[PDB]
């Protein structure tokens, strides 16, 4: 194999728009896979990193991380990959051997962690080169590049039917909202829920809870404009914590005869996390953080909350074991038991790419697909 | 039932005063009231809380006592399953049956009589005690601190009549608790490694209850090394001081545990340790339970980053025990000898000698200590 020359979007420093470069693809190393990006949707926090915000956030970096497309080559090493493979990469890699991967309990493969973090390939270098610059992979996927290249257990292989302009959303939001309410949450048919924004994540999660029988879904946005979309999800009734004087978890306790017995914080706010918690009912309650807040941030609650039977939990990807289970996800919209297409609100080209990130400062998107 | 009983209570006068045995009388038992003979009862920490004028819902004068065991005297209209006689608990968190939360298997809050026994008073809103002219109010629908009690009828456990009450007095608060933090709340697996925060009689229960479960490690964890014995005598595999550590105690046990226990327990009441306890856990799977209960107004906290890679924060009430069906349980496994009450009981006391109790408990040097009436 040999090095590609091909079109990026290079992030050189924060705060600025992304900058549409001709960058150098090397081949993939022992156990890597390369990988042709077909298509790739943008989320917030690729928008959270540019910003600077992010206190692990190296720049220059080639951001994207909700991507599908088809592997261009493999490394040595490399035998349930092959050139024509159609893929979705995975910001959470499954090595199917340490710790974490044997436990039932958990997605969250160490193997590649550290690296990663440090936006580098397992063996601790970049295959990104721009204008005589090392450019940093990010999130293990880099996918806002025609060409990207990942360590071989980052690959969900899947259905060669699927539209892949499509199910690259299944490369974050759509996952993570599902899982958040059939594997982390587990609720039961009858399940009275409450889903705390109404992006993609928060979507997903209302159509996870539908999946799971829910019997009622209280959608939570400040932004009514949100409530439409989520109720063709399933909600069953939307409210906007502006329109009442009294905290959302007050108002939440008194339509329900209690609280929820479900809560989905699907937004990084963690005054409204609080809320989440406090907004499930006695007994039995329990709140699933989904959101990620800005380091530093600290949840809080009175200690009562939890012995009078209250539970507070996370989720990481909506806990898929992602090599093993993304396939699954896609199939499970090919038979049509979960949205993809709906999610998608605007579509653009890989040159259109910042006025993805225009528009989610907007408001006025769930998803953008970059059609590569 | 039958008539007004005079008797000897310890009554608390006022907040941040000791005790005093007075000659009480106590009324006979209205529709569906049961009144109850204590035998033995012991002091718990929330006792001392009360007392203290430190509880917002603290009410004076009152009679305290929540761990107790005794002989059913007499029962009111309409009572039918239990009757003169028969060997009982009190129960501070009662077992209706028929409320929304007892009709649910994931709950043991039955909300049935919350309200008045809230305010001291049973669920006709009026006190079955009075002295020297003064209505003495009920606490925690038990008031065991008496020689006779009243307590709503959903309130009894009736126990094997073999059990010896100077013993199972206990299973009334903090041994169930302990244990069921263990077996119900956590119910972990075999092959767990656990660590529990606080070697009281709940932490000593938590560790029995881990034992049982057949946990591979059990981690004690107290800031009084005299601890340290009985906690190894009831399964602690090792116990550690945080006195003795340069860092924060949650990095201490990741370093011990190679990235945290599966389990761990805060049998405290400190909310510090709890964010501690909830630290020392592992990623992606780890579990931690706060049991202690801490004072009103403070609250925990930590990163969302912590529940985002895998940890869960929970809580237990009487460590989830439906009270009245699972308490006479605990009293036959206490019999056929799966659990422990016996070393619980450090101390033994007279009524009079009551305020003894308390000072054993502030002083460090008790686990409990039984009460003889
Ligand atoms: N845990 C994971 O594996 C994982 C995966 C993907 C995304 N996320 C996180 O999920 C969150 C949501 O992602 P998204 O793509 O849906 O974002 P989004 O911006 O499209 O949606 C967030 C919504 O929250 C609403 N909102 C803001 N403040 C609110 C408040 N005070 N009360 C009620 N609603 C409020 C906004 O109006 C918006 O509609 C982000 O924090 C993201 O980082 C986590
Ligand atoms: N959730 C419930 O239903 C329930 C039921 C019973 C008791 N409780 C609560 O459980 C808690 C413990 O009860 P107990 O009877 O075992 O009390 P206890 O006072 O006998 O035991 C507490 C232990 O914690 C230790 N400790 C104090 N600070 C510490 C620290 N910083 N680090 C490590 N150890 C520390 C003390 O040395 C002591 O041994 C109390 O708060 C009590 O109210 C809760
Ligand atoms: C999965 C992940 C990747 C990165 C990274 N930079 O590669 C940073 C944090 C996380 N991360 C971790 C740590 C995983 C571990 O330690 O094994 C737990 C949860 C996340 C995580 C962080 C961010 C998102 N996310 C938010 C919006 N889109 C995806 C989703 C998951
Ligand atoms: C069970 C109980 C009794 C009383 C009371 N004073 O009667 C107050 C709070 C609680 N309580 C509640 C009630 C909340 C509700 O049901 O809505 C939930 C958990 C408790 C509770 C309070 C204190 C203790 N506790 C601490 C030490 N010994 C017992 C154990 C449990
Ligand atoms: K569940
Ligand atoms: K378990
Ligand atoms: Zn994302
Ligand atoms: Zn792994
Ligand atoms: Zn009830
Ligand atoms: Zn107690």
């Amino acid at each position: 194999n040999e090095v590609i020359k091909c079109k990026a979007a290079v992030a050189w420093e924060a705060g600025k728009p992304l900058s549409i470069e001709e960058i150098e693809v090397a081949p993939p190393k022992a156990h890597e896979v390369r990988i042709k990006i077909i298509a790739t949707a943008v989320c917030h926090t690729d928008a959270y990193t540019l910003s600077g915000a992010d206190p692990e956030g190296c720049f220059p970096v080639i951001l994207g991380h909700e991507g599908a497309g088809i592997v261009e080559s493999v490394g040595e090493g490399v035998t349930k990959l092959k050139a024509g493979d159609t893929v979705i990469p995975l910001y959470i890699p499954q090595c199917g051997e340490c710790k974490f991967c044997l436990n039932p309990k958990t997605n969250l493969c160490q193997k590649i962690r550290v690296t990663q973090g440090k936006g580098l390939m397992p063996d601790g270098t970049s295959r990104f080169t721009c204008k005589g610059k090392t450019i940093l992979h990010y999130m293990g996927t880099s996918t806002f590049s025609e060409y990207t290249v990942v360590a071989d257990i980052s690959v969900a292989k899947i259905d060669p039917l699927a539209p892949l302009d499509k199910v690259c959303l299944l490369g974050c939001g759509i996952s993570t909202g599902y899982g958040a309410a059939v594997n982390t949450a587990k609720l039961e048919p009858g399940s009275v829920c409450a889903v705390f924004g109404l992006g993609g994540v928060g979507l997903a999660v209302i159509m996870g809870c539908k999946v799971a029988g829910a019997s009622r879904i209280i959608g939570v946005d400040i932004n009514k404009d949100k409530f439409a979309r989520a109720k063709e999800f399933g909600a069953t009734e939307c409210i906007n914590p502006q329109d009442f004087s009294k905290p959302i978890q007050e108002v939440l306790i008194e339509m329900t005869d209690g609280g929820v017995d479900y809560s989905f914080e699907c937004i990084g706010n963690v005054k409204v996390m609080r809320a989440a918690l406090e907004a499930c009912h006695k007994g039995w309650g329990v709140s699933v953080v989904v959101g990620v807040a800005a380091s530093g941030e600290e949840i809080a609650t009175r200690p009562f909350q939890l012995v009078t039977g209250r539970t507070w939990k996370g989720t990481a990807f909506g806990g898929w074991k992602s090599v093993e289970s993304v396939p699954k996800l896609v199939s499970e919209y090919m038979s049509k038991k979960i949205k993809v297409d709906e999610f998608v609100t605007h579509n653009l080209s890989f040159d259109e790419i910042n006025k993805a990130f225009e528009l989610m400062h907007s408001g006025k998107s769930i998803r953008t697909v970059v059609k590569i």
